């Protein structure tokens, strides 16, 4: 399966295709979109986003509190789409402060 990932970025809204076993960040980078990252391993705040519609599988992530996952935050370097999904990007600040 291949899913449509819609990114809501501070610059605007863009959609890419992302295979079901490709991390969202990597589909963005493969499309020419520069989204932030640092560890690329699921253990930092840098690539954080917020799921506003649909679902992901981000069981390879460790950094987020279940409160944080329950509120919709996702680590894009560690999240597979499981449906068409819309993600607000550049939410590092919100999962620190
Ligand atoms: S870049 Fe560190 S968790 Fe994604
Ligand atoms: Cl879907």
């Amino acid at each position: 399966a291949t899913y449509k990932v819609k990114f809501i970025t501070p610059e605007g809204e863009l959609e890419v295709e992302c295979d079901d076993d490709v991390y969202v960040l990597d589909a963005a980078e493969e499309a020419g979109i520069d989204l932030p990252y640092s560890c690329r391993a699921g253990s930092c705040s840098s690539c954080a986003g917020k799921v506003v519609s649909g679902s992901v599988d981000q069981s390879d992530q460790s950094f987020l509190d279940d409160e944080q996952i329950g509120e919709g935050f996702v680590l894009t370097c560690a999240a597979y789409p499981t449906s068409d999904v819309t993600i607000e990007t550049h939410k590092e600040e919100a999962i620190m402060l």
